[PDB]
């Protein structure tokens, strides 16, 4: 059973009629006590304290409730008392009712519900409202779209069992020709085959093809399509490998940032908790480094909240190790990262018909004078690569026999200017400059040392340390030495050498590797009390093994130790060590999307780290800013474009714009 809602407690439906009629006796109500009642009894059993209800009391307990209760908790709550397939035939029936159309509500239930669940809903949707929902679908739908969601409506997907290896290798070879060989998508072959397929076959296939091709299937639909039946498709695919973890992308989403989607968060957390709640669970600690449950809790408030948080769990046992679900999810996260062919882009191109003389010019004329002329320096520095930048420094120097650099320093100020120079600068340059204004000053900026150091590249590194050295006549490795010390400075010195193995794999080791890790942070038996971690072996290992040796330990390490790395590390270890080697984790996991989170933290909240912003845009404008964009826009909701144009204003984030990739 992975459902949260325990599955029933050991009860009579006659005492909580009588326990819930009490509850609503007097002037308001006692809601502690409805939401108690009502949230430790499974669905069964609600059906039948509504029986019970009915015959003590001649009434209907769920119009008494809607009497009683009003808002976000009151619907809930009657959601909660209504029968699993007439809850889900409301929520498509309220996403078809009005002039508006909720397409995400229609592509989460359709996507996500098995043959039988969606019987059951036609159904209930029959009686509640004496109608047809396929033709209620068929009058709010277009297109590729609504063709999808009438095959979905059938429920009849193939069985899983008889698998044909052949079928799969066809189907493989059908979703290949159909998508990636050509210019747009044979989006009829899709449908036939996501839709009709059983789930044990489609998974089979997926895997067939990222291996036989060097990506996901999704590489191939994601932008392949086009409006709300990429979105489906994409749901499709998300559900067959997994839904659990769908609905815990769909949970991450409605709680984003401002505000929350309550809607959302009531059917899920509803329809989802006798289901697979505890997997969605896991999986959501997995990918988003914060409880299903603390972010339930800081998005939400009074009864409403207490409910919300019953219809989860959130300190069941503490962590422990992975159920089949998560354990699949997390081993798939790594896999694909170490097998998929990505090709990193950058948003920032080599202008054509450069013209340094010409741009020398403009530059200068533009702030020739007592005023200063933004537009033409944003403008121009944004849309010329980094290389273009450095001839027209010396053509400007040799025009005037003035630095652009000292001048651009007077023109422009704020924000602006320190991304205007960043921008300006050479990349080995900018990233010395950047750890230099991290140990320069009292205290540390450690979240920026870690940041530059878990991510830069040993070329990149020794670039690092000489464009160090000449710029503050110092090395690296000493000014790490001053400004900070303890197990920090031990693991920034390391990674600061730019020596990290670059070698292939190799099985056996990976599996000693992951042991030591599993001893670093499984510490049971008597040595209970957590005896922190396990020599200077772990430290060797994060900060110099290959990552594509380290994405095998990681993988061995779960399938030997239940648990994934990430999470054990924030596990025994803490503050700036912990983030160090969640940084180095992250780093080789999935580089962009560690950018990407670095960004959406950055604007998230109060203010905005306007550092942060600026140094990741200018260092990866050129490398995997658009890889950044990607996940950026597929995890948070929201394209970089509109995160950015929220939280900045005036010129920066005039040239903020300029320098980000296509909207998206
Ligand atoms: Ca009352
Ligand atoms: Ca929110
Ligand atoms: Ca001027
Ligand atoms: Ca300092
Ligand atoms: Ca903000």
């Amino acid at each position: 059973y992975r459902g949260s809602i325990h599955d029933f407690p050991g009860f009579d439906p006659n005492q909580d009629a009588e326990a819930l009629y009490t509850a609503m006796k007097g002037f308001g109500s006692d809601k502690e006590a409805i939401l108690d009642i009502i949230t430790s009894r499974s669905n069964r059993q609600r059906q039948e304290v509504c029986q019970s209800y009915k015959s003590l009391y001649g009434k209907d307990l769920i119009a008494d409730l809607k009497y009683e209760l009003t808002g976000k908790f009151e619907r809930l709550i009657v959601g909660l008392m209504r029968p699993p397939a007439y809850c889900d035939a409301k929520e498509i029936k309220d996403a078809i009712s009005g002039i508006g159309t909720d397409e995400k509500c229609l592509i989460e239930i359709l996507a996500s519900r098995t043959n039988e669940q969606m019987h059951q809903l036609v159904a209930a949707y029959k009686d509640a409202y004496e109608r047809d929902l396929e033709a209620d679908i068929i009058g709010d739908t277009s297109g590729h779209f609504q063709k999808m969601l009438v095959v979905l409506l059938q429920g009849t997907r193939e069985e899983d069992d008889v698998v044909s290896e052949d079928l799969v290798q066809q189907d493989v070879q059908d979703l290949y020709e159909a998508g990636e060989l050509k210019w747009g998508t044979d989006e009829a072959q899709f449908i036939y085959i996501l839709g009709n397929r059983s789930k044990q076959h489609l998974r089979l296939v997926f895997d067939e093809y990222l291996k036989t091709t060097g990506k996901p299937i999704e590489a191939s639909i994601r932008g392949e399509l086009s409006g709300d039946f990429e979105k489906l498709m994409l749901a499709v695919v998300k559900c067959i490998r997994s839904t659990p973890e769908y609905f815990a992308e769909r949970l991450f989403k409605a709680m984003k940032g401002l505000g929350t989607r309550d809607n959302t968060l009531i059917r899920i957390m509803v329809s989802r908790s006798e289901l697979d709640m505890l997997d969605i669970r896991e999986i959501f600690r997995t990918k988003y480094e914060k409880s299903l449950y603390s972010m339930i809790k800081n998005d939400t408030s009074g009864e409403y909240k207490k409910t919300l948080l019953k219809l989860s769990g959130g300190d069941d046992d503490a962590a422990g190790q992975f159920f089949p679900e998560a354990a699949q999810v997390a081993y798939q996260m790594w896999e694909l990262s170490a097998v998929a062919r990505v090709e990193l882009k950058g948003d920032v191109r080599p202008a054509n018909d450069f013209n340094p003389d010409a741009d020398a010019k403009a530059l200068r004329k533009a702030m020739k004078g007592l005023g200063t002329d933004e537009d033409t320096i944003i403008d121009i520095i944004t849309h010329r690569s980094n290389v273009q930048r450095q001839q027209i420094r010396q053509t400007f120097k040799s025009h005037f026999g003035r630095d652009l650099m000292t001048d651009l320093k007077s023109e422009i100020s704020g924000d602006l200017a320190r991304l205007i120079l960043g921008l300006m600068m050479p990349p080995a340059h900018y990233d010395a400059k950047q750890l230099k204004k991290a140990m320069e000053g009292a205290g540390t900026d450690e979240k920026a040392l870690i940041e530059i150091l878990a991510t830069r590249t040993n070329a990149e590194i020794r670039a690092i340390n000489e464009a160090y050295k000449e710029d503050y006549h110092k090395s690296l490795e000493d000014a790490l030495s001053s400004d900070t010390s303890g197990h920090f400075r031990r693991i920034l010195i390391s990674l600061a050498t730019g020596h990290r193995e670059e070698g292939g794999e190799n099985l056996d080791q990976a599996r000693e590797d992951a042991q030591v890790a599993a001893e670093i942070l499984e510490i049971a038996d008597t040595p209970s009390g957590d005896k922190t971690s396990l020599e200077t072996r772990f430290m060797t290992i994060l900060c110099t093994r290959s990552y594509p040796h380290l994405r095998r330990v990681f993988q061995e390490f779960i399938k030997m130790t239940n648990y994934d790395v990430e999470h054990t590390i924030k596990k025994e270890m803490s503050g700036d060590v912990r983030d160090a080697f969640v940084a180095i984790v992250q780093s080789v996991k999935n580089k962009p999307l560690f950018f990407a989170d670095k960004l959406y933290k950055s604007m998230k909240g109060a203010g905005t780290d306007d550092k942060t912003l600026t140094r990741i845009m200018v260092s990866r404008s050129e490398i995997d800013l658009l890889n950044i964009r990607r996940e950026f826009i597929e995890k948070y909701d929201k394209s970089l474009h509109q995160a950015i144009e929220g939280d900045t204003s005036g010129d920066f984030l005039k040239a903020l714009l300029a320098l980000c990739g296509g909207e998206d």
